[PDB]
């Protein structure tokens, strides 16, 4: 599957693509305001995420650090990166369908739109405020949101047994963004989509 990546934000994002324990593609590049980086994703491809970093040094042999969703130090990405980041989500060629969404439930840095660029399926979008509206105890002070699982290390925020409910935080990530998962059992929101479906994520859709 291809997937374009589309930075509208009026600042520098580092995008990062990973499958956890292998980079997607590069695993990484930066995206000046404007720009659109095109990569191949292998079919059958299961837990991929698409996230943005913010505010990045790198030297010349790709190491450095970023405030919002490091991955280790790289420029490319080969694990997925430190709260808070908006993930774009997917799982490809499962039985004959694509599953795509949208989570908050690692807290949110950039505003994001993920869309099919093919036919049969609708897309999903987090574009609201949610840093400037950020509860006090939940601010990054680097930028960004951070999850309540992060911040407070509890069964509940973590959903650790299995058996947990909304809290105060995660209402807050649901009541901005209602097409994006708030906690770990949320009600899903995902999409089904056709198998080998395309897609475009764009970072400040708005």
């Amino acid at each position: 599957a291809t997937f374009e990546i589309v930075n509208r934000c009026s600042y520098t994002v580092w995008a990062a693509a990973s499958k956890g324990d292998a980079a997607l593609d590069a695993g990484g590049r930066q995206l000046n305001s404007g720009e659109s980086w095109t990569i191949n994703v292998e079919p059958g491809t299961n837990g991929g995420k698409i996230w943005a970093r913010t505010d990045c040094y790198f030297d010349d042999s790709g190491s450095g650090i970023c405030k919002t969703g490091d991955c280790g130090g790289l420029l490319r990405c080969k694990r997925f990166g430190r709260p808070p980041t908006t993930l774009a989500e997917f799982s490809l060629n499962q039985y004959g369908k694509d599953y795509i969404d949208i989570s908050n439930i690692k807290g949110f840095n950039v505003p994001m739109n993920f869309s099919p660029t093919t036919r049969g399926c609708r897309g999903v979008r987090c574009a609201a405020d949610i840093v400037g509206q950020c509860p006090a105890k939940l601010k990054a002070p680097g930028g960004g949101c951070n999850d309540a699982c992060t911040v407070f290390q509890t069964s509940e925020y973590c959903c650790t047994t299995g058996k947990c409910g909304p809290t105060e935080y995660s209402r807050f990530f649901k009541r901005l963004c209602p097409d994006a998962f708030s906690y770990v059992l949320d009600k899903p929101t995902t999409v089904t989509c056709p198998g080998s479906s395309n897609y475009r994520v764009t970072f400040c859709p708005t």
